[PDB]
């Protein structure tokens, strides 16, 4: 799939060249700095909401390893020839972001599913139509980014099908946190609104990287859709993560559990 995103198409000077690469460097340090937070406060959370934490410990090796093997194909596949780095081969696409997608967006969704104080059945059905949704959205548009060189106007097709998925996951996930922050603990009825705000502006930012190659073709759109991408990860994942932990712990200690009272 290397030949077919746009990546492929262009030379890159030194510096455009090694900024995309320290981004991706930088992201693997930040999930692996962040995975030894989650890890050790998770003794800080309630055995209720201890699964939710450690869904984050999943989250972010999970991208750190994608994010890690990106960046040694963006150096395999380049080397550096009479002044700009040019293809050598054809190793590197973003096609395994996506796959990062399929396994991490389950696993942030249930963890906000275990916050909200669901269990039983409501969460078993809410999080198979909420899972359905997000696969049918992310498989949707890896199709789509096949096209992103060959024909934009396809790519434009499958990013309408797969944003109608989007829409609906997002009404679910809506609904559920409003009709049920009352049952939250700690204040954190009002914690858990703003990170509906949060994924819903983090969230979006990956459809408009999508897009980088309908309106900015061009070596500097490959450094931008991957700025946008870092900003996309580091809020959906890292930060969505630290909220979702401080949830669980606050709620932890309102619950009566005395290492969330203590660490709190
Ligand atoms: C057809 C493609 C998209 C529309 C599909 C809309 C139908 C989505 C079915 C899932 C649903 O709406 O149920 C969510 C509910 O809130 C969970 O308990
Ligand atoms: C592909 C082109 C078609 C694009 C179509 C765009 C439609 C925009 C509308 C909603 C987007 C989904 C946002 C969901 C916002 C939260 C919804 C919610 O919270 O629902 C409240 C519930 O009804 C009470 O508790
Ligand atoms: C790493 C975590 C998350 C939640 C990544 C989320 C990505 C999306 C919601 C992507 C959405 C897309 C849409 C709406 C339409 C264009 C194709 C995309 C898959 C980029
Ligand atoms: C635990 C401490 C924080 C996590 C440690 C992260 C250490 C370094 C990340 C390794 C990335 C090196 C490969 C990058 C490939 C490249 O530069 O192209
Ligand atoms: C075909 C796709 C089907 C997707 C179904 C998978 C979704 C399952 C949802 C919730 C599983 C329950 C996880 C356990 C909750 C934590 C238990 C605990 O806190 O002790
Ligand atoms: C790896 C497990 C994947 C689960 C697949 C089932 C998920 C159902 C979600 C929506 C299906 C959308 C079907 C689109 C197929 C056309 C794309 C193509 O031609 O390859
Ligand atoms: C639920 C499953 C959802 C199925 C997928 C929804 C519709 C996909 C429509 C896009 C197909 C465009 C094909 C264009 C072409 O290749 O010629
Ligand atoms: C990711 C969000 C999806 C956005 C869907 C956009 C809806 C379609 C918008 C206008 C379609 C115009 C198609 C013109 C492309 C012609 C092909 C070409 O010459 O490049
Ligand atoms: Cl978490
Ligand atoms: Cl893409």
């Amino acid at each position: 799939n290397s030949m077919k995103n746009i990546e492929s198409l262009f030379d890159y000077s030194a510096g455009q060249f090694e900024f995309i690469d320290h981004l991706l460097t930088m992201g693997v340090g930040v999930h692996f700095a962040a995975l030894i937070f989650f890890l050790v406060v998770s003794q800080f959370v309630a055995p209720k909401y201890r699964i939710a934490t450690a869904l984050s410990c999943i989250v972010m090796v999970s991208a750190g390893l994608i994010l890690n093997s990106q960046a040694v194909m963006w150096t395999d596949a380049y080397a550096y020839v009479d002044g700009s780095y040019q293809l050598q081969d054809l190793t590197f696409s973003n096609g395994y972001r996506y796959v990062n997608w399929m396994a991490t967006i389950p696993c942030l969704l249930l963890q906000l599913l275990i916050v909200l104080n669901l269990k039983g059945k409501e969460l078993f059905s809410t999080a198979t139509w909420l899972i359905l949704a997000a696969w049918g959205m992310i498989i949707t548009g890896y199709v789509g980014q096949l096209y992103e060189v060959d024909d934009i106007a396809q790519l434009m097709i499958w990013g309408a099908v797969s944003t109608a998925f989007f829409v609906v996951m997002n009404w679910i996930v809506g609904t559920k946190i409003f009709k049920n922050r009352a049952t939250m603990l700690g204040g954190t009825d009002s914690t858990i609104t703003k990170v509906f705000w949060l994924m819903m502006f983090a969230w979006t930012l990956y459809p408009i990287a999508y897009l980088v190659p309908a309106f900015m073709n061009n070596a500097d759109g490959v450094v931008l859709r991957q700025l946008l991408f870092t900003i996309a990860d580091i809020s959906s994942k890292v930060i969505y993560g630290l909220m979702i932990t401080y949830i669980a712990i606050q709620q932890s200690a309102a619950a009566g559990y005395v290492p969330a009272q203590q660490a709190l």
